[PDB]
């Protein structure tokens, strides 16, 4: 299901060529390809109700989860598997955590999903979201992955998708144009933004809350 989706898309990705300001191209897929298959295999058995939809993987340490917004923390205690990004994910899972106390209650109605597997990153090693490619890279990339999230959302049935930020909003109204799904936003987690540092769990449960999810 999930896991032969995202194969598919590793397939699409792999005949994929980037170039400047990409210096090289990271494909967890490939690389952390049993954790990710493990968090897919235990957590997305279909049907869901609920969707979230991330951008992009955070940093290799992220990235080598295998897990939408991964910190090792949640990771190996929480879910049992094998800095912006830290924050993020801290806050992120800590308040799934919080509020549904054990995986299981949490992926019986809802699954956490990335838009982009690849990671970008520049002579710098710095890492750049899919956002500031040049529109002639971001063409196939976003086609590619708008087809593997329609497959994602055909099989995992949910009534509301909801990327978290902006961009992975955008991305999913683009992406499930004319699908029956309704597509909302909670605001990203990461400490960049101070409306996130104000109280990003009480907002996200808000905006949670005006789309219908009771969270």
């Amino acid at each position: 299901g999930l896991a032969a989706i995202s194969d598919a898309l590793a397939a699409d990705l792999a005949g994929l060529s980037f170039s400047s300001p990409v210096a090289h191209v990271y494909n967890p897929l490939l690389y952390a390809r049993e954790p990710h298959v493990a968090y897919l295999s235990r957590f997305g058995s279909p049907p869901k109700e609920v969707l979230f939809v991330g951008m992009n993987p955070g940093p290799w340490p992220m990235a080598q989860t295998g897990v939408p917004f991964g910190e090792v923390a949640v990771v190996t205690e929480w879910l049992g598997i094998n800095r912006r990004s830290e924050v993020s994910g801290r806050r992120l899972w800590g308040f799934i955590r919080e509020r549904f106390g054990t995986p299981e209650r949490f992926f019986a109605r809802f699954f956490v999903a990335n838009y982009c597997p690849l990671l970008f990153l520049t002579a710098e090693g710095g890492n750049i979201t899919p956002d500031k490619l040049r529109r002639g890279e971001q063409e196939p990339l976003f086609a590619a992955c708008d087809l593997a999230l329609r497959r994602t959302v055909v099989l995992l049935r949910p009534r509301v998708v909801i990327g978290v930020g902006a961009f992975a909003e955008a991305r999913c109204h683009e992406a499930l144009e004319g699908f029956d799904v309704e597509v909302g936003r909670i605001i990203h987690p990461s400490p960049a933004s101070p409306a996130a540092n104000r109280d990003w769990a009480g907002t996200a449960l808000r905006q949670l809350a005006e789309l219908g999810v009771d969270f």
